[PDB]
């Protein structure tokens, strides 16, 4: 079924990976960065083929996959990329830009909806049906299921900033999610620095 | 002590704006740009002055002001500018841009308290006492009083030495380029704002 | 100083009441129409003086009042009238109409400000400064000082509502303001019926 | 069962619609009115038919449509037309009355519950059985599907028999006339939505 | 089945209320007992058998229920009398009196537990399975399901009654209990006179 | 002025309580009467004069003011008695019965307002000034300041004047007998709180 | 399968518990120790084994028990021991220590969720299913049903193993060193609880 | 007035602390210690004399006041030391232990009162008046204001302790108090960790 490429640390060269964009989610033990390690980097390169990247507690090198990082000729897609871009910064070191949010994008396309998960918008926009598994993500040994979850996460997000950004220009609100996909990286910094629960343009 | 220029409709021309950033804050019917109209515009060189713009309903145009608004090489200075960004775009057309907001600065330097106000910063930052009597009044009178005309003027006579203040402060504490990326995103959140995600924080999760 | 007429029960007669328009507050044992009774009604005809009707418990005619209450040539002024209408129709029989709320009127034209009480308008349309005073108003024997704040609540509502009215219109909304004052009655209507605590308009 | 008829931009001609009162429903791209633009029309003559009228981006005539809307003698019949009556006058400059609200009913009469959307009491009231899964689709999509069709057209199919319902219970537990004046009153509310105070009660003490 | 006695407006006699103790329920057009109107009475002589009453609008007279309302020598039992109470004071004029609550005894026995309803205390008690139902109790015609969800609101109370009372003595509390149960009718008119949203033994 | 007869454990007699209503106050260190022992407690005939009774740590016993706790015929009069019946029954054994509560006769007649505290209804109802300053201090200390005296004497020299006030008023407002029954059960709703139950309303319906 | 030794009172011996580590529950008449009386405790040696032991009304002694707790050399394994370890000293007038508690254990390690309780770190942890439906009946009985028994017993079978994992896990993500400090402070926690501070976090600010 | 000896960095030496408890108390640039950096450390030997030292922007080394923190025969006295312990821990390295915290103490004495603030409890157990000042601590010329603010939070904790360890034995507290500051070092390292916003002893 799936095409899944298991790895230790990092991608082993970039041969696969020689896109203009690459698609990304994580696994951690939670939802604190500063508490919570970064355990798995699921990336696909659009070709509905995943690599999934098992991540070692105190590991802080992984050159491959930070050369996509840095990349600025290559957009990493993410669904709901303000905690991804955290986790993936605070075990990195770099702050992975340029960046597209397929969940920022859904909320400036799909006034219809509160309902902006990966997997409503999967199904709405592309008739894909991806299956919402808690469990450990630090475990020696990950499962075949956990394997198969955490590469769902990126198998389509090419397909939906496909069709978002089209949304986006028939919407007429092309401009604005750009300037909050350039903005985004910091949204991502200034949680790591200190202020993830505050909206930093609130009157108060 | 402070000196006001009084004007109907626009500045006269710019020739006390030959400077590289302008003070700017709005007066209106209320929180809500559609339905709460301009009523004055302030503005001040950051050499001691001010100018008070009385806004006509219905009024249009105010091809001075907007020049300074447009021109790329003028940095725009607010006090909380996600509203008079929205507000003077909705009015005349144009989003002011570059942009630096003393709100957001004291949000990233401040962070010993949660009072972020001009009237609060001005005390603290410059031993300046202004008063916030007039801040809800009836800005859309025929004619201002004088009372109403030296609040507007108060709130655009300091910021370019709280500006001043900040960027050191943001130097110091180490955030100056978070601080650039959240002013050149605040003209996109005043769009949004206007666009209809005024309620709505773009980057939440839900 | 401020010109009170006291009477028990009822006005005497109409004599100061040859008008289109009169001034109207109350006071009572509480909030709760049902629970605390109607204590004084306080009225002006706009010439700067006041009645102020001291009413018994247990009493429910008032008929130079009344007249007035139902009088549909005569405005009934008030400053949120949604409570002093449902405590004047549980008290007398008859739901007050037409009415003008300077409060209503307040929040559809003083859109800079979340302060629509009556001290804060006074002070802001007219420059008059009137002075709040909680009391036992089912007293035997009202204060001076009773009589005195009772009175004030209704001497300047003219005057407001002439000020209000040029706002309305100034500021394009004398139809909605208009369309309010027609509903006020149900409004007031619906709390004595058990929908106090519902906005009947919410979606939920 | 249900027949529904297609259209685009407007009701053909009014040859359906001699009646005394009709059922309305909208569907847009969103809960803001300002933002979200108004995509569908749909409408019975409340003899178990229904007009579903696909509305292009920027239009801004109905002339068919619109008279039936202007038409005094003709009540128009809504589930929460509070919302509906905004997204109307918005589009087209014209608020319809005079109006009956189902949803205003309900709350009214079915004092035991606080469940009154029009998927519940098409249940409890008339045993019929209606499906929201397209309630939250893209309605602006260029050509609706069969399921959108449905469920538009499902929206107004049962007004009329719900409003004869509603009716005899407001009457039998004293409420008519309480009714009729918040359905007078409805247009306004939704034209002081659209004037701004759509997140207030205007009625309410603060 | 079910043993379901039928009757419009009261009770025709009371040949089979030779009896100490009745259970009692109500339905009603809802919670708020001056807005929504009486609408059934179902009562239980501890038979296993249900008199099902409907109740007309406008109608103030029950006499034969009533006299058992009334009768200081008949214990009205309730499953949390404390609104049935008050709607039955609202309707007929009297405030029925003396009661036993197996809701209040409920949550001074069964410590171990926050359910206290009806269905759960009839399972672990008595090993009896009811089945919970809203609806217009206003009905002209009452269903046959109605009637059986009416009558199985009083089949089981004297038997919670006997269960009850003996664990309010194993654990030390019928005191405390009966105090409550003497208190309680007077909890059921402080809520018609206006105090429904408040604890009176509050400090605040 | 106010006469206070300071004793240690217990009055020595009741020669000065030939009465038919005596008004009692307790202090202890803290809210929890488990936990917060008894400190004090305080006692007027209601003629202008204070008994204040320091409490041993570890006292059983007080006969003579259990005297009065049992005795039928003396209503004893609290200030929301609900806490003063838990610390005294806890204290020394006995429930006292029948009583009086002028914060339960304050709610039952004050409508008008939420302040139901002893210093608010003082104020208002005799005009009588008393201060809180005492009310959080440290009543275990092993000898009471004269501020403290002061302050727990104070707490019972107005309840009888009180007591006269509002029984008048549940009259004249028809809520006598409610309000009797509310004295009738307030022993028990103390004991419950004893019990287990302090932070439940046994009458609430969840 | 599960074996499960019923007994009154107390263990008859301690011939099963030549052991370092005992897994301990408790059932009541609810969560208030001081209204709501020990029923039973439930011991096992890890051995796939259970004593079920009623605790009768007015019960103060439990002499092999208590041993068991007080011997500084076995650790006693809890699941939530917060509030085993109030009831046991309530009931007996030992605190139980040394302890370990699979809850603390679960929240310094489960970082990715917040469900803690027993039956969700048993399936998780374990793969073993464990039922709540006789977590809330009445424990005081004079005869204990099957299903009590069981669900008494299964609250210990699986203590020592939850506890291996959570060992491991605490050693993996670098908290062994705060779970033991955790484990020190917990029957203090305990003792707090029943001294007054049951509802208050001491280590709050406010 | 106030004797307080200035300094930069560190203490000079330990001539003035050969003793076995000092009061510590901090200033940083806000609440959050991963953020807002240690600005001052103010401390005392207890002799009515404080040590107001000045810390750097990335300062990391202090090594005579780090001596006192480690020194496990000397007992660290705090008002509130949950946060000072987690922002010396995190600016210097080493958790401070023994502690004694005097508003820990407070909550287990001073039962009748929920006013635990330092000023509160001087007044109340010492009558000594102390004056409460937010500024930015991390400016570079700290006013005399400043210092002396600083300096009056740590010329009484000794004498604060001293009142409180005998109310803890009056009202037999002392063991669980004990226990409370053993503990309290773990409990500021778990503020670090990740749960600064969670009580590790609660049921959910």
């Amino acid at each position: 079924s799936m095409t899944i490429r298991f790895h230790r640390n990092d991608l082993p060269n970039l041969d696969n990976y020689q896109v203009d964009a690459v698609a990304i989610d994580t696994e951690t033990l939670g939802l604190n960065p500063h508490r919570d390690r970064l355990c798995v980097v699921q990336i696909s390169p659009g070709d509905g083929t995943a690599d999934v990247i098992q991540i070692e507690a105190g590991q802080k090198k992984a050159p491959n996959l930070v050369k996509l990082l840095k990349d600025r000729s290559i957009t990493k897609i993410f669904h709901f990329g303000r905690f991804d871009l955290a986790v993936l910064a605070h075990a990195f070191g770099t702050m992975p830009q340029p960046v597209f949010c397929t969940k920022i994008a859904s909320k400036l396309t799909r006034t219809y909806t509160d309902r902006h998960g990966l997997k409503e918008i999967c199904s709405e926009l592309l008739d894909v049906s991806i299956s919402k598994q808690s469990s450990d993500w630090a475990a020696e040994v990950l499962s075949q299921a956990q394997l198969e979850y955490a590469a769902s996460d990126v198998l389509y997000l090419h397909r939906l900033k496909a069709v978002l950004e089209q949304r986006l220009e028939r919407d007429g609100r092309t401009k604005q999610a750009e300037a909050c996909f350039k903005f985004l990286p910091t949204r991502s910094e200034l949680d790591l620095m200190g202020w993830a629960e505050s909206d930093i343009f609130a009157h108060s």
